[PDB]
């Protein structure tokens, strides 16, 4: 089961983000900078398998639903996006991995000199992002070990030491709400 509760914000605008029972969180935002909101491990693991049902997930403008989570030796900032509001998330294509039900396209980008769990930056991200919204309201799997061995296929290795690992809710000059319950 979940052990750890992430709750950051930027301070922009209004984030309430709730710490429920269990695996369980919500978070309602109005006109926020940057959040990263959402429960699962204080160490990730490349062979984890998670599962997640968002009781809702309804962003006004741009917010991702995803396993989220950060690396370091080297700094790897990575996502795998089950859900999106009014922006998909995109880099630089690498290919597709299909898992769960569902196709991702698989991206790299360089963040250079930015926000990171170590404070300002340079540093990778890795992303697959599905092709399509996953459903909502439903028992949702994320076998994460298939897009680490994915991505391993094209150079994108994570680093040596693991950060946290969580199925996080992420806004971006935007309003919303979302309830999740990880697994
Ligand atoms: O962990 C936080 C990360 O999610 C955010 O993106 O930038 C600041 C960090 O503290």
């Amino acid at each position: 089961t979940t052990n750890y509760w992430q709750d950051w914000t930027d301070g922009v605008g209004t984030v309430n983000a709730s710490n429920l029972a269990g695996g369980q969180y919500s978070v309602s935002w109005t006109n926020c900078g940057n959040f990263v909101v959402g429960k699962g491990w204080s160490t990730g693991s490349p062979s984890r398998v998670v599962n997640y049902n968002a009781g809702a997930f309804s962003p006004n403008g741009n917010g991702y639903l995803s396993l989220y989570g950060w690396t370091r030796s080297p700094l790897i900032e990575y996502y795998v996006v089950d859900d999106w509001g009014s922006y998909r998330p995109t880099g630089t294509y690498m290919g597709t991995v299909t898992s769960d039900g569902g196709t991702y396209d698989i991206y790299t980008a360089t963040r250079v000199n930015a926000p990171s769990i170590d404070g300002t930056q340079t540093f990778t991200q890795f992303w697959s992002v599905r092709q399509s919204k996953r459903s909502i309201g439903t028992n949702n799997t994320i076998t994460f070990a298939n897009h680490v061995n994915a991505w391993k296929s094209h150079g994108m290795n994570l680093g040596s030491s693991w950060a946290y690992q969580i199925i996080a809710t992420e806004g971006y000059q935007s309003s919303g709400y979302a309830n999740v319950t990880v697994w």
